[PDB]
């Protein structure tokens, strides 16, 4: 069936396939071997067809989403490539392309929508979607509009839509349940009443469909679209000075775009697997392999770090305190506390740093922590800052000190307490006393300063889980207070450590008042030792339950994450919009997915249903 002594390839045509080709090439000079290329009509749909009857091509190039229906029926072989070659690819596009621990593609390019904006229009793009409607209204004032893009598929409103808490499905453990759809919430409603209120206004119309909105910006007559790199090409051809940069923000928290892994699987019934893995190993995945491909057709963002940070390149409230689970994909095994302090440093000073401390830490892992040149980093921060900083690196395993820098001087907070305050409120609901989904609801003058999450939820309110969230994840400072009240205030936070044996640790104000840190004030201050012991007591042991603690590690990901600490470490306006986005889905379920969301989209924004009812029978479709 399949011929053996050769490697036959499948990509679509809107990819570089010329440019794969000159790989091809590559590989064919220096091992004497016919590689042909092939781009086929519907090839993600006949490679059910050809591999089931022991057919096909050797590799398949697709979307990692329909390569899970490919696991399922025994179409794709098992991956095993070395850790000397999985270091070389980002961490999380593995995770995209597993199933039940095994490998089942190469990951190649990363796909996500970003927002597209005319810098001669619009030098200053928006940072929220709450602010659109107005500058629509400056904007066609002069015979333009604010943003145009396809509201026609779910794929482009669906960042939208889940920016403040909407899902497709589930994911647990590894496996993504069927049974829980996320279309159906508070959040998903949010997201889309937004959007059809922008119809309603006149902001945008119905019937914008994907060549609707790529001409009109292409033409100039749009100040931004919605898009991703596959029509990069297009905006170049058009002569526009755009830039791509990060998703509007919705009620204070990121869009969520699915993200696409261009994915390069090798056929079960392939003759040719280990042939076809030195090709797109020491070949493709290459700094020169990717080349030729991105000059064919742009990838966007790539899996292979080295050349990532080359495309980064093209020109196309902050954290005084930092604490950080690291090793995160599997059980961290290791607590990081930072504190900086002075009123001379900058926060992008501050940045700088700890991630210079952040890149020393990645650099010396697995030698058994607290190597000697981190310490030097740690003391090159309180040198360029001008101003005591406080350090320590802890085995949460067996809570030794790996290494230490001022560990028993007091120091403010901050923001850092957010992550004890939530470790109570999950301590009360271990207990029942308190339930993630329970609403609270609040008014305007509860609002703080620094609450980008919590003063978009004045009408909606917020349930405990997204104060948390907000409040460890966007530092919301209003969060923070609300749950405080909860609890019942920086006493029952104090007598809540004490309890658990951290007798230093102290929370006397509120917020915004126990950030102001005056000289030597110990009022709201930590040792660097004990923060670590209590973030250690909450993160081992019986004193939360496995799900409490997983989800209080689920927060601090993502505060990590969005934090400096990982920036010069493991560092594109593709990739950050996928780093907060979603992770596509690979189950066939997504069929359903589909078709009940586009039906939810076109009937709430022509009215034809309510946004209530209309993603209710989303949500019934899906779970049927
Ligand atoms: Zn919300
Ligand atoms: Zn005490």
């Amino acid at each position: 069936k399949i011929e053996e002594g050769k490697l036959v390839i499948w990509i679509n045509g809107d990819k570089g396939y010329n440019g794969l080709a000159e790989v091809g090439k590559k590989f064919e000079k220096d091992t004497g071997i016919k590689v042909t290329v092939e781009h086929p009509d519907k090839l993600e749909e006949k490679f059910p067809q050809v591999a089931a009857t022991g057919d096909g091509p050797d590799i398949i190039f697709w979307a990692h989403d329909r390569f899970g229906g490919y696991a399922q029926s025994g179409l794709l072989a098992e991956i095993t490539p070395d850790k000397a070659f999985q270091d070389k690819l980002y961490p999380f596009t593995w995770d995209a392309v597993r199933y039940n621990g095994k490998l089942i593609a190469y990951p190649i390019a990363v796909e996500a929508l970003s927002l597209i904006y005319n810098k001669d229009l619009l030098p200053n793009p928006p940072k929220t979607w709450e602010e659109i409607p107005a500058l629509d209204k400056e904007l066609k004032a002069k015979g333009k509009s604010a943003l145009m893009f396809n509201l026609q598929e779910p794929y482009f409103t669906w960042p939208l839509i889940a920016a403040d808490g909407g899902y497709a499905f589930k994911y647990e453990n590894g496996k993504y349940d069927i049974k829980d759809v996320g279309v159906d919430n508070a959040g998903a409603k949010a997201g889309l009443t937004f959007l059809v209120d922008l119809i309603k206004n006149k902001h945008m119309n119905a019937d914008t469909d994907y060549s609707i909105a790529e001409a009109a910006f292409n033409k100039g007559e749009t100040a931004m679209t919605i898009n991703g790199p596959w029509a990069w090409s297009n905006i170049d051809t058009s002569k526009v000075n755009y830039g791509v940069t990060v998703l509007p923000t919705f009620k204070g928290q990121p869009s969520k775009p699915f993200v696409g892994v261009l994915s390069a699987g090798i056929n079960a019934a392939s003759p040719n697997k280990e042939l076809a893995k030195e090709f797109l190993e020491n070949y493709l995945l290459t700094d020169e392999g990717l080349e030729a491909v991105n000059k064919d057709k742009p990838l966007g963002a790539v899996a292979l770090k080295s050349y990532e940070e080359e495309l980064a390149k093209d020109p196309r409230r902050g954290s005084r305190g930092i604490i950080a689970a690291l090793g995160p994909d599997g059980k961290p095994s290791r607590i990081v506390v930072i504190y900086t302090t002075g009123s001379q440093a900058t926060m992008d000073e501050r940045n700088r740093q700890i991630a210079e401390i952040g890149a020393s830490l990645i650099k010396h892992w697995g030698s058994g922590g607290g190597h000697p040149e981190t310490l030097v980093k740690v003391k090159d921060a309180e040198d360029q800052l001008g101003a005591r900083v406080g350090y320590i690196e802890l085995d949460l395993n067996s809570g030794k000190i790996l290494e230490s820098f001022r560990p028993e001087e007091r120091f403010p907070m901050m923001s850092t307490f957010k992550v004890l305050l939530c470790g109570a409120v999950l301590s009360r609901i271990d207990a029942g006393q308190e339930q993630l989904g329970r609403r609270i609801h609040y008014s305007q003058n509860d609002l703080v300063e620094y609450s980008p999450v919590t003063e978009k939820h004045l009408t909606d309110g917020m349930t405990v889980r997204e104060l948390c969230s907000a409040a460890i994840t966007m530092s919301d400072n209003t969060a923070a207070n609300l749950l405080l009240t909860t609890i019942g205030g920086p006493k029952e936070l104090t007598a809540f450590l004490h309890n658990m044996g951290d007798h230093v640790t102290r929370l006397d104000r509120w917020e915004p008042e126990l950030n102001e840190a005056i000289p030597n004030d110990e009022r709201d201050t930590t040792m660097p030792v004990a923060m670590a012991t209590t973030l250690r007591k909450l993160l081992t042991g019986e004193l939360l339950t496995l799900a409490s603690r997983q989800q209080l590690i689920d927060w601090m990901e993502a505060d990590k994450v969005a934090g400096p600490l990982l920036r010069s470490a493991l560092p594109s306006a593709t990739m950050e919009n996928a780093q907060k986005g979603e992770i596509m889905p690979n189950i066939p379920q997504m069929s359903a997915f589909w078709y009940a969301v586009r039906t939810a989209v076109i009937n709430a924004a022509s009215g034809r249903q309510t946004v209530d009812e209309a993603l209710k029978d989303a949500q019934t479709r899906i779970t049927k």
